């Protein structure tokens, strides 16, 4: 049954599969109510931090009736509250995390593992009220859980503000089970489908219970080191990371689970947003029930020690239930009886402990990591630090983006850092004379454009890591990597790239200097600007110097792994392994960018005819000018006189003939989507219309630009 | 299974029936490759209209291999086109028609009915080519339907440019069926579902083999009569529009339906956005395949004359069927036998009719009106001519927007037409002591701003009929329409404004006037800006005259019907016979008044505490403060203080006590959507803050403002 659109029908009903361009184009400009002049970094740094903070610890310690405090603190809860908006990070595409707030829209908000977290959210409504524009949720969600941290005896290392709010979801893939808390994503041995990192669809990393149910601590331990693994977490940080967590508060599953209402986005309405409404005694406090499990780790629940890991090792344990009926552990032979303060008054209870909790002492390498802080409480304390401040801020991108008076001055590996600035920069002077050193290199448009956009595009915009800046083109892996090309030149580029950086820094007047990293984009523009006359017309394509270089001691290898691109229809590249086909790993792809669809559109068709393709294959450059911008693949994207069908080599390609029944271009599925696709197409009308040329050239400039600058949040 | 965001996957697939917000952001700009400073009204006017018309002759007459002309001629295949451009307007809310060129978009590009009319499209990119950025597709599609007219030797009456492309597709409720051609539409005796004007999934209007296949004249007639006048054509308009059309061209259905290709969105890339591949001989031309019937009405199917009704009433006509077993009839007894010439050259054929076309000469009104152009074809000239110019040009809404060389003068009733500026105009001074005169009137800010809401609000942004303009407030049936309640007051603010039009015009100072239109909204204005210092705020409400007094005979009561609010969430008004729950009649009607979600939102939280709503009703009216200017709407429904429930007097009404067990508001559906839907709770959160006040009325004029001015084209 087709529904009406505002219920949600649509073209997707009608063609299940089709390309859905509403990816370039999330949280448009007219659905933000804050207006174009808003500046959020302007904003927050008017924000007195002591006085949030104060703000927030009262909120800690002022119970509400209508969801009660755990030992009358807050600050644990708040905790798991952050852990989890942090926690949907992956690595594979970067995206999930705490860096837009995401965890107050659909999908998550209604996770069964963000239970309870909703009215979490809610007891924060106060201090944002107070601070209105100066703070985004984005930035009180993990700021409260850090806030709950100090207050509660622990001193991190540090924060940064900075998390700028949205207004719609942002549209991720979490899986293919349309069932909550489902499993069709494992194969071979136990290999996890790739981008997720999730054992289960609705949860964070893995199921408290163990392996689909199954309470098997030493089990367990491979979910949690592979899903951590794909957060960016290896053994130590994710060892101290649990660890410090459930040093604090407790779990909840006080009476059945089937008397919990539906979850959030399927609620009535007189609950304001607010579900998983309980008709099991007071439905709170008491008588709450979020997770279904009913542990208290710590005697300490609202204070920093080392109880987690004394009881840990300080009994033995044995398989239970909670009231709800799910699996725990209890201490064996009624030890500890008695021990365990109530939340509410209560008399005390035993000590309990998850199946994952066991996993840190029965797997061999946790066991080794958790032993070892067993007796050195203060290398716990370290590590935890430095990796819940990893945690949440994985996603906020370069340095540059990190704000407030509480962002520690020391550099991070997984930072991805770059140089300060060391000497002055190129004026207009300067960047003139460099370009045409450049020009007369010896290196060709295609090789300049191609090594540009190879560094530049390397950016993805979810966890905003990657980019030209760094000029880590030239070192390891990215320089070593397909679809870069090593066995093309791009070698010959870097030395000759290099012998003019050290020709102008040698003879440059007085203090004025030049990194790698600024000449590789910067051949890139000069080299359009080279086409651009070649075609007949003259343009000067903006530059924005500052670039720094990273050296390979300074560039974690195996992190940048993720960002090689195993597809980019920029390039006309396809590797193996893509989850769907070309067209829409084009899309993705332009996605990653932050690009609209026009700019996708004309920079194809730009990158195209300056032959920027992987291995400067034919395909799509439907020109027979050499080297020169035009608009050249529109118009005869849009020529019936040519009639395509695939190669008879069967090989992912397609041939256009004439009349005559020649063969006279050759295209991939990513070339020809923009002459199929109706809404691409109408693009391609705009720019391949007669009058089009000069308008391709300038919003091919600025595209172009625009890719480059992407990772320069220094600039801005 | 849930998918790729890219191939479609999203929030609406695990909360089927949720709110759609995404109706408020339709076309966003982030998409649109044209660029802010786009005026295509500046640009349409340096058009060469004679060299456009001469460039299409050229297209029309030059057959192309990939879909040869019918008699060497493209012009009677435009026409179609242009009729299916426009005709899938419907008057219930206005959506459909031509004004948007969405022909080019899924579904409509896709539709069954919409079969071959992709090759036409195809064949018109030529013209396009050669004017770019100076003529919508939108404008061409008809416009070439205008000109294939007049070439054929058809004086039309006219033609407007003006039509403005779009670059992703409007969305818009076709029919429940999830199926091509399905009905599950009918009820009662033969009821039409509001608000469809088709019989069928994927058609135009009406089934050309007769209801659900069945090829009865008389029955058909019945299909025909509803479905047209759903599209604002009386039995004459209807009649003119069928012989008109069908006085040129021949349909396709030269073999089997079952031996075509896939329609264009599910075509595969190499058709380049084609569909309907046929393997029947050529697929094309000759061998054509469209509609599956095989009809040629007239012996000059490439010139204007009575053929069409000669030959209708000079046969006597039985059933037979196309060589692809579709039902059509042919004359009696082997008459008129070769006198039909065939579109490539063939031997002569037979005539023959649709049964669609027998209904005019079977059903009693119809045959009287072609009985009489039988022997008047004169008479049908002129009324085909003015049921045409109707018909595409039905959703360009006021006068003002039509452009070019080709406009008549002559006023017309179906335009809801106005009257021109007859006088000078207020100035800022006349403006000023006017909004005094008013506020002294003793008319309350709750009556002022209703009754300004009231007018302004009838604007729908579909087919952009109804605004403030024409003072049509005053005049039947506007003025007694429930929701805007003639048992309330209105008679009493009409009176009184008329009083305060008078006294102004008589003493005016020169030749300055006002009219009673200008007067209505700029009542609104002051009354606004009296709340805004009553609530300890001093702002001027921008305010734009021009409007002018339409009277009774220049009004249509009857088609003026369509726009009566039958819902309107902002008055708080909820009749009956809606569709769908009120929270979504809200968005949809946002969505008419071309509101994003931050203006609907600051409207909505306005408006209640001024006291707009139907009955002065207190529901969402959260403020302790008389006809104010406040944020308290905002502030209130995030008190987390108040618990909301049903009312027990089940009447779609909420009770919203706080501590004491005492109610203390009192909302709707309409009115807590606000705060249980995540996305718009978001926004509420802004304009609910303690810095909030100030933004919230800036915003609120801004957005008042906005909705006086929606039918003043006049000025833009
Ligand atoms: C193996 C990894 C983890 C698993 C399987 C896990 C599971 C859980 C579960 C099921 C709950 C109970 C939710 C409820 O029903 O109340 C919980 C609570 C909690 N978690 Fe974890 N968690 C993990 C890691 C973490 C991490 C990394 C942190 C933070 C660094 C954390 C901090 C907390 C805190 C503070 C609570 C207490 C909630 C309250 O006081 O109301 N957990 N965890
Ligand atoms: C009772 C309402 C109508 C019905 C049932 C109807 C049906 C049809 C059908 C089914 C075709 C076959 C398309 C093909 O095989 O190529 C056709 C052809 C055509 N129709 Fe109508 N139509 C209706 C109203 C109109 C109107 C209002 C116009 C415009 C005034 C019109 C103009 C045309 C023209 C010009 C063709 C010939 C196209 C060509 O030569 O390729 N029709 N009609
Ligand atoms: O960012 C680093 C680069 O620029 C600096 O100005 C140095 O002089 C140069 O030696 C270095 O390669």
């Amino acid at each position: 049954h087709m529904k009406y659109p505002v219920e949600g029908g649509g073209n997707q009903d009608w063609w299940p599969n089709r390309l859905n361009l509403k990816v370039l184009h999330q949280n448009p400009a007219v659905a933000d109510p804050m207006g174009a002049a808003f500046d959020y970094a302007a904003e927050v740094a008017t924000i007195d931090v002591d006085a949030l903070t104060r703000d927030i610890e009262e909120v800690m310690t002022t119970s509400q009736p209508w969801w009660p405090a755990d030992y009358g603190h807050y600050g644990p809860l708040f905790i798991r509250m952050a852990w989890h908006a942090a926690g949907t990070y992956r690595i594979h595409d970067g995206r999930g995390g705490a860096g837009g707030g995401m965890q107050r829209f659909a999908p998550l908000n209604s996770w069964p593992s963000n239970a309870s977290l909703d009215k979490a959210r809610r007891l924060l409504w106060p201090v944002k009220k107070k601070y209105g524009k100066k703070l985004s949720w984005a930035d009180l969600i993990v700021f409260a859980g850090n806030c709950a941290l100090e207050s509660m005896g622990f001193k991190t290392f540090g924060f940064g503000f900075g998390r700028v709010d949205q207004w719609e979801p942002d549209e991720v893939y979490w899986g293919k089970e349309a069932t909550w808390l489902g499993d069709e994503r494992y194969s071979g041995k136990r290999d996890l489908e790739n981008p997720l990192a999730a054992v289960q669809m609705g949860l964070i990393y893995v199921n408290p219970e163990g392996p689909n149910g199954n309470p098997d601590p030493m089990a367990a331990a491979v979910d949690i080191r592979e899903t951590f693994r794909r957060m960016a977490m290896n053994d130590v940080e994710t060892a101290a990371l649990i660890v410090g967590g459930h040093t604090f508060g407790k779990t909840h599953g006080a009476g059945p689970a089937d008397l919990v209402g539906p979850e959030p986005e399927a609620a009535p309405l007189e609950q304001m947003g607010l579900g998983w409404k309980s008709s099991y005694g007071t439905g709170t406090g008491k008588d709450a029930i979020t997770s279904g499990i009913e542990v208290v780790w710590t005697n300490t629940p609202t204070k920093w020690d080392n109880s987690f890991l004394e009881i840990l090792y300080g009994y033995e344990w044995e398989l239970t239930k909670s009231p709800a009926g799910a699996w725990q552990y209890t201490a064996k032979d009624g030890a500890g009886a008695g021990t365990i303060p109530d939340p509410f008054g209560g008399p005390g209870r035993s000590p309990t402990m998850l199946a994952t909790d066991l996993s840190l002492r029965v797997d061999p390498i946790y066991e080794r990591i958790t032993r070892r802080w067993l007796e050195h409480p203060e290398e716990l304390a370290d590590e935890f630090a430095k990796a819940w401040y990893k945690l949440i801020h994985r996603d906020m991108g370069p340095v540059a983006r990190y704000l407030g008076p509480l962002v520690p001055k020391q550099t991070l590996l997984w930072q991805d850092p770059v140089p300060a600035v060391s000497h002055d920069l190129v004026g207009e002077a300067e960047i003139a004379s460099l370009k045409s050193q450049i020009r007369a290199s010896g290196l060709t448009v295609s090789q300049l454009v191609s090594t540009a956009w190879a560094a530049a595009s390397s950016f993805r915009g979810s966890d905003k890591r990657g980019g030209a800046n760094g000029g880590r083109i030239r070192l390891q892996p990215q320089v070593g990597w397909e679809v870069n090309d090593p066995d093309g030149d791009l070698r010959k580029v870097i030395r000759t790239l290099e012998e003019i950086q050290e020709s102008f820094n040698s003879a440059a007047p007085g203090n004025i200097k030049v990194s790698f990293a600024d000449l590789v984009v910067l051949g890139g523009c000069a080299a359009i600007e080279k086409a651009a006359k070649a075609a007949g017309h003259n343009i000067t394509v903006p530059f924005t110097p500052g670039r720094t270089d990273a050296s390979q001691e300074q560039t974690d290898v195996e992190s940048f792994a993720v960002l090689e691109p195993k597809a980019d229809g920029f390039r006309n590249y396809l590797g193996k392994g893509n989850p769907l086909p070309a067209e829409y790993m084009l899309l993705d792809k332009a996605n990653l960018l932050t690009l609209s669809a026009p700019e996708m559109t004309v920079l194809v068709g730009g990158l195209r005819v300056l032959g920027a393709n992987y291995k400067r294959l034919p395909l799509g450059v439907f020109t027979e000018a050499s080297e020169s911008l035009t608009n050249d693949f529109f118009v005869n994207l849009l020529d019936m006189g040519i009639t395509w069908e695939p190669s008879p080599a069967d090989d992912g390609t397609y041939q256009g003939k004439d009349g005559s029944g020649k063969v006279k271009w050759t295209g991939s599925r990513v070339d020809l989507v923009f002459g199929s696709n109706s809404e691409l197409r109408a693009l391609v009308e705009v720019y391949g219309a007669d009058d089009a040329q000069p308008k391709f050239v300038q919003d091919f400039v600025a595209a172009w630009d625009k890719v480059m600058n992407l990772d320069r949040f220094d600039v801005r």
